[PDB]
C-alpha cells in the first residue's frame, strides 16, 4: 500500500494531495474553494511538508489553513489539529488584528497574521492521496 495517485491538477507529496490555486479571494473566501474542490486548506505539520510548499509558493504570498480564536490566544489548523511545526516570520504570532486573525504563507514561506478580509492572489488546497493495491 502507497499513495501517490492524485487528482486532476494536483500534485503529491509523501501521503498528500497539494492543489495551488490562484485568484484574488479572502481567507474564509479560498477556505470554501478547497470544499468544493473536495479537499481543505493546507495543514503544514513538517519542515519537509514546508519545504515543499516553500518550493511551489507565490511571490505575491498564498493562503494557508490557519486561523487565531485568540480567546485562547493561539492557533487551529482546519482539520482540527493543533500547532506542531511553526515558520513564523520575524514577531510573529503577534495579533494584526485581536483575535480571529488568518495565516498566510509568503514567498520565502514564512508566515505572518494577516486581516481575514484581506483578497490574495493565491492559496493551497490539501486532501490525502488515493491509495494503491497490493504488490
Amino acid at each position: 500500500f502507497v499513495c501517490n495517485t492524485c487528482p486532476e491538477k494536483w500534485i503529491n507529496f509523501q501521503r498528500k494531495c497539494y492543489y495551488f490555486g490562484k485568484g484574488t479571494k479572502q481567507w474564509v473566501h479560498a477556505r470554501y474553494a478547497c470544499d468544493d474542490m473536495e479537499g481543505q486548506l493546507v495543514s503544514i505539520h513538517s519542515p519537509e511538508e514546508q519545504d515543499f510548499l516553500t518550493k511551489h509558493a507565490s511571490h505575491t504570498g498564498s493562503w494557508i489553513g490557519l486561523r487565531n480564536l485568540d480567546l485562547k490566544g493561539e492557533f487551529i489548523w482546519v482539520d482540527g489539529s493543533h500547532v506542531d511545526y511553526s515558520n513564523w516570520a520575524p514577531g510573529e504570532p503577534t495579533s494584526r488584528s485581536q483575535g480571529e486573525d488568518c495565516v498566510m504563507m509568503r514567498g520565502s514561506g514564512r508566515w505572518n497574521d494577516a486581516f481575514c478580509d484581506r483578497k490574495l492572489g493565491a492559496w493551497v488546497c490539501d486532501r490525502l492521496a488515493t491509495c494503491t493495491p497490493p504488490a
